[PDB]
């Protein structure tokens, strides 16, 4: 034995989607907000990241949080959302496992009916609820961030066959790029993974030429990282099913909340029967992310929503990662 | 399973003395001071000590901390002291453990020379100097708040047993009743150890609530609370021994580094010891503090010294403490 | 960090008296029956019971266990009692201990009624029954080794005080010296605990190697070592209390299984107690075992009774023990 | 918190290829070999193993052990390899690991040279040396079976584009398939993946049509699960590297051990300077194991060597995986 290093995690899978959740090995990050310590963070620490989302520790589709001290009054505590590639903003399948665990362990003192908590990411504060019975964690419901479609129709490129054929582009918190089933010829199902995965990224890296837009308000992310395809369910009490590419070349195992917070716009304002309507968009392996929305904000340059979306997050064990010295790869690995 | 609460502590022994330094299970405490920290604590999430420091967790002696976010400026995390009885303001053996840790498991980034960390009691900041030889720690010198004689000698009472006289008070971190061996006829062996705790919180007691306990600045304190007795040593290089007793009625293993750097800080002020004179203090088990007396600095009403204590802390094992629902000594009890 | 050896326990509760289940750091042991077992830990890896039942890790009192493979027919993992003192061949709040948490974390498959668990002492095997309520452990009822009166009454030893005279001798598990709390003038709580600890051993000391302790069976034994006072309850419940003392001089806080058993096979032998007949001894603390006296047969020598003690256990957190090489007390220490 | 299961694992990586060891949370297997125990697992656990190797907890190319009771006298312990797809009956990068691991934690007393070590796998008895440093593990020596080739040339046909062009397929403890980096079009980089991959899984399967063979001795194991490509090296301390793909469609991180072993085979009989001499093996990420041979067991039907190979695993964190019962992916999830 070893290590020099001991970092706490709680593993969760938040609907397929796995999170480690670090909580002990790291007491205080210095900066005021949860951006000003992510900056420190990606500056500083940085690659304890690689260690714990690449291999041998993790692997390409591992994603992960750290709780923190708050910072912000309020109450609750600071996150800070990580994978393979860098850091997200947000990842909703990520606050709510951080929520769900949360509670589960302590951490956030629980109730009998439904637990609110606000919890800092270096995007906005986020409020997630958690349902309770009696004991344990039901399931939570996420609000979304004011999402809205940039643009209506699409088509642009594909390389092999078709050549054109239309597409459509939209926000979520994050951008995305969405299209159907019927043009490549893909049944969203576990055994075809290659072909999606390697025509999501090359559709995501070749609209970063110019096309790229930046959104209204905040002036820095730009263009995509996220890939999506719809097709709609094989399981009865759903309604949608899709799947979603990003991060140097993973894939979600849930139906991506910032995604699906995205998705169901669209039929807001295209007739699709409109406010707190049921709604369970399933994921590539087949589990459900309810979603409805409320407020319908428009706002001139666009017409937007504030989605509310929900899952469940269950503990996955609990870990105390240590890093030897010695070990050549104590740090990652990318493959 | 079913436990709903699951805290992840560190043990440490420093010279024995064991400190259980909670790392993971509570994130945040917005507190402001490291005093308002530890208020919140009492007056809120008082039912963690009670759990790791009482039976069946825990023991009658048994000592532990936590690590926090500092919100102090540099201070590199900031710590709590708890013990069976309460909170300790300041605690050399709580304080050196820390140290260690921290460094051992990579929370602070460790120097190859010497690591200087700053931790938060609130009793001042304290500078601990933690010595790594190529690999691995030699030692902790952790640097005090200031030090004095507070009010001198005054008479002793009886109970059990004589009314007897002599005796001394003074502070270092905490208020003291430093009185010989000889004075009330003990022996510092196991032996007698029952005696001496039964006699210190007796003693404890009742100096308490019959005088003038007060500090210069901070307000609050006004408690002793800590009863040290000493006698010359049964060992060449220590200097002399001593026990101290606290806490409902719990006794030290290591010589008090708060009450060490109490003693010496009453000498000087006599003229037995001058600035550096190597000093060495033992405790009942023969395990030892190497003090010294760097600089005066008086206290905002009477002279005063700050003095630096140097000792050991060794890891003794990692804990995930769960709390069943249903165990009715879930936080512990009491004997 | 550095330690060379880390062993993964699991801290339970047992109407007080704290369990150490050992489960992980070490995988096997040939022995052939599990007193050959007990053997080679106690000639061999001793070392470990030094570190975790004493300081720095444990305390005066403080029990533990170790899990195994049997060996032995059916029996499903077999067991080895240890404490401060050395080993005990059987515990009954040690065996109810290892039943709840086997079950708990899913090392038995959990049966939904009540959960059949043979363990391997080898004071012979126990079979223990654990009563789950559709998702929880209500309670273990642990069916003990034929228990009998051994020697009845004989004659009392002075050093402190006074020469004195009646008591009795008795087996269950163990050999026991059962005296009244009349006998030598004690009350049953916490004021006294320091003189019924100092009282037993110097007892426990002098009613060996003076007399005749065998075992009708098995052989090896002849040792007491288990010192057990007894008086009427302050509860309505309970029908009796009392306090045990063994091991270098460490206390129960449970009414001791393997004691109460062992008691109650002293009666009926006596005419105060027939079959079933509602038993419930009680300790010092306010904790209770709910015995019962269900079948005869005798000893090869002497009659006998096979009796089934009833209480619970809570798992206290999860331990990874670690043990610093530099570190001195890494193998505990004495005081 | 519910779970139902707790299962310990400690983490290590082989030079790249992941083992999880599980320690503790099942304490007794019953079988007599590791191959009785094993089909009892297959047959009663079994599926502890998916929870473990598939996602959320482990993924695709995730591969572990499970430490047991030997059962066999000689001394040590018992292991049982485990991937994805099920079991293997020897896995090298498993033994190293699992050795390494043993001696760090404990487990296995270590000398200040070299710790020899005899492991109960479900094949044979396995022989790793393990060489320390006065205090740690630098690298293992395994040594293997005796390995040999079935055919020399080969070349059946493949899918695109040359149709035909010539292989090769012998032994290692398992069967192989190795050929050339000249015909398809690779050169073996993190970059291509899935070319490798998919051109891998279907070789495996379509000679295990009537090709498919059974070794002279043991009469079970029929045909290929291991597809394997060479080209040489890219590192300069070395002198080959390659790539092998089983396992439901997983691949290898470290050269791999059974099939280094079978490689180092061939070049005993075609010249190129036979016993004791160096070779370095490398992997397609990029990590060395050495191998070297000794004793060259002709016997008849084949020509034979017994290959002694070494490499270098790592501890990566320590587990505790959970089971929320109430979680529907608890066990695994394939992709
Ligand atoms: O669900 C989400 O919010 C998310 C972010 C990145 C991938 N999914
Ligand atoms: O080491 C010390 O200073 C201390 C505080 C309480 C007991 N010992
Ligand atoms: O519960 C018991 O039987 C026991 C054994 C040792 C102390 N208590
Ligand atoms: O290295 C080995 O022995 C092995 C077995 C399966 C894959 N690699």
């Amino acid at each position: 034995m070893k290590f020099s290093k001991g970092i706490h995690a709680i593993d969760s899978h938040t609907m397929g989607e796995p999170t480690r959740i670090v909580v002990g090995g790291i007491p205080q990050i210095n900066g005021e907000t949860m951006a000003d310590k992510k900056k420190y963070l990606e500056d500083n620490l940085d690659y304890v990241r690689t260690a714990l989302m690449h291999e041998p520790r993790g692997h390409n589709d591992m994603f992960g949080s750290i709780i923190t001290s708050s910072n912000n009054k309020e109450a609750d505590f600071g996150i800070i959302f990580m994978d393979g590639g860098g850091y997200l903003n947000m990842c909703g399948h990520g606050s709510i496992g951080a929520a769900t665990v949360a509670v589960e362990t302590g951490m956030v003192e629980m109730v009998e009916p439904v637990t609110n908590i606000n919890m800092e990411a270096p995007a906005g504060l986020i409020k997630a609820k958690v349902m309770v019975e009696n004991e344990k964690v039901k399931e939570v419901s996420i609000t979304n961030v004011p999402s809205f479609l940039y643009m209506e129709d699409a088509k642009l490129e594909v390389p092999s066959l078709n050549k054109t054929i239309t597409f459509d582009i939209s926000f979520g918190g994050s951008f995305f790029a969405i299209i159907h089933a019927k043009e490549l010829g893909v049944k969203v199902e576990t055994s075809q993974v290659d072909v999606l995965k390697k025509l999501g990224i090359e559709i995501r890296d070749l609209i970063n030429e110019k096309i790229k837009v930046q959104h209204p308000e905040l002036e820095h992310i730009k263009t995509v990282d996220l890939v999506e395809i719809y097709d709609e369910p094989s399981n009865p009490e759903a309604t949608y099913k899709n799947v979603v590419i990003f991060g140097q070349g993973q894939v979600d195992r849930s139906p991506c909340g910032t995604g699906t917070s995205a998705k169901l716009a669209t039929l807001y304002k295209k007739g699709h029967l409109k406010i707190d309507e049921k709604f369970v968009y399933e994921s590539i392996t087949g589990t459900m992310f309810k979603g409805r929305v409320l407020e319908e904000t428009k706002v001139g340059e666009f017409d937007a929503i504030i989605p509310e979306i929900t899952g469940g997050a269950y503990i996955t064990g609990f870990n105390h990662f240590v890093i030897d010295p010695e070990d050549p790869l104590k740090y990652g690995f990318t493959v």
